């Protein structure tokens, strides 16, 4: 840890200039200017598009947004439990700790989908519980959770499964909403995706840029098996647990792109591709 | 711990809705509504004013900015390895969210103006380490740093330490820097100074509000404590080691607008003033 230009102690820590990685600088600027909040997203117009859903493609995403309602904040809980305290970096910690602030933006936003779509109670409680009720949920969110709580496991490995997490566990539910954009539904859901996507692609970006600035790293079958877990299992929740087909896709497709990601995550950290497909959309 | 609402284990944790304390969410609210970056404070007709300053006008503000340039880290870095941790509360974790945010872009602020006025290297190397090179500094920042390592402090003093750091460390050069203003000088580093202001009365009144949120926290007499040293320190540090009579101030009324700060933090806290002494300016 001591060779790691990263994670090594750094005197200079608390002061910004002179900056001492510009690669690390440009992509917290990329992030600040990327700043928005909930508020700026208009969900007047969105409670009838909701009763006018199908109930199948209700149960899609209330499920959909049953995930993300704590995803966000799990993630950030690993970022001030650990990344942001065991990189040194200045620059490093400005961006980690813009995505924070940008994550707490993302899980509002959830909050008031909800809020605007379910006015049953009884349904609300449950979604916004559904790491404790939706084993659905339960799965991925535990997968995350349990790389926040591995006191053996390296940063390297550490933040190539939230990379994983940021990635590959949103890529599903991605594509799902942006297919609802293209048939013209939910401009409120539709909308808040796109925003939190473009977070989204920074926040891998960087863990990727972040793997780069590791010395003593994962091998490449570690990452391809960490990849590789992850793309399973959001496979298994878009095609069994919750099936794309409900709202109009095919769940092969998916499977598909999935993969399609996870190559780009591995191409982003440098290494070969896994699974050698296109993008299906 | 385990009796306290705000450090207690939490559950939902991690979702935002609903909202279980709404004094803390408006605190959250109005810290984002406050949301700048650097680059809005424009420094080109700046360097021209830095010319203008007398020689003692120039060491005194270079000495002011020596402090900023680091203290926006440390507050930073208890939130991040304490604070933010510690509490459970969702709507407290979202305000300390953005206010990291906030400190990194206050010391980039710094940075900037340092790096605008100090055209030689020497020098500026000089006032970015000055947490190691100036003593001045020094003596603020380990008092700072040192409840951030203290493992024995409750929240409840450590929360009323950095309330002191953030509103008595900043009250004496805040002043000064108003000071100039008064005066028609340094139009940079005063619009700056007045974003950064806003933002520091904010985290002091939510330290407060923390404060109020917790059970079991220190008494009155070492509340007083906390915050008479705090006073004294920076009083030491602007009538001794960087006089404000420097830039043509009184250095008597600047020890009374520091008690009258504290007095004010005091009524915040839920106690009675200490001093009992009107604002000076």
């Amino acid at each position: 840890v001591e060779d790691e230009p990263l994670l090594r102690e750094n005197p200079r820590r608390f002061v910004v200039f002179p900056i001492e990685y510009h690669d690390i600088w440009q992509m917290y600027k990329k992030a600040e200017a990327s700043f928005w909040t909930a508020e700026e997203v208009d969900l007047s117009k969105d409670i009838q598009h909701w009763e006018a859903l199908k109930p199948d493609e209700r149960h899609f995403i209330s499920h959909v947004l049953a995930f993300f309602a704590a995803s966000d904040g799990i993630v950030n809980e690993n970022l001030v439990e650990r990344f942001s305290q065991e990189v040194q970096v200045t620059e490093a910690r400005c961006f980690y700790g813009f995505q924070i602030a940008m994550e707490n933006i993302h899980s509002e936003m959830y909050s008031l989908l909800i809020d605007t779509y379910i006015k049953d109670p009884k349904e609300r409680e449950y979604l916004f519980n559904a790491i404790e009720t939706m084993p659905c949920v339960k799965k991925k969110a535990d997968w995350a959770l349990r790389w926040i709580g591995d006191k053996e496991a390296t940063y390297g490995e550490r933040v190539v499964a939230f990379a994983a997490v940021e990635g590959i566990f949103f890529s599903g539910s991605f594509a799902s909403i942006f297919w609802l954009k293209k048939r013209g539904l939910m401009p409120g859901l539709t909308f808040s995706n796109e925003l939190i996507s473009r977070d989204e692609g920074l926040h891998c970006d960087f863990a990727c840029l972040m793997f780069k600035h590791l010395v003593h790293k994962p091998a490449e079958q570690r990452v391809r098996e960490i990849i590789t877990n992850a793309v399973r299992i959001e496979q298994e929740f878009l095609t069994e647990a919750l099936p794309v087909k409900l709202i109009g896709m095919n769940c092969t497709l998916m499977k598909q792109y999935i993969e399609f990601v996870a190559d780009r995550l591995m191409l982003e950290l440098g290494f070969n591709k896994i699974f050698r497909v296109e993008n299906p959309f």
